[PDB]
């Protein structure tokens, strides 16, 4: 709690500020693509569907 | 819907505007030969019985 060799919150909003900068990412990507399934990491299975219709 | 990657709608305008440019072009072809059936692609009975009989 009052620790000077640690602390938990700061570990906590720096979780909570990762998360907010790779949802970030993920609409920078979605954004600059055009297409919410762009690779195989977005969605495997209509990723490869989507290969074999175009 | 709101995509940068593709729109159905001018697919389907163009498809209809191919479709006015074929009657165009088989208008002019009527224009130009005077004939409903000018050879055997417009009607293959008719253009046959029309060259016997001719």
């Amino acid at each position: 709690l009052n620790s000077i060799n640690t602390n938990p919150g700061a570990l906590l909003a720096l979780q909570n500020l990762n998360s907010t900068n790779t949802e970030l990412a993920a609409t920078q990507g979605r954004i600059n693509t055009g297409k919410k399934v762009a690779n195989a990491k977005d969605n495997g299975a209509i990723w490869s569907m989507a290969k074999m219709q175009s």
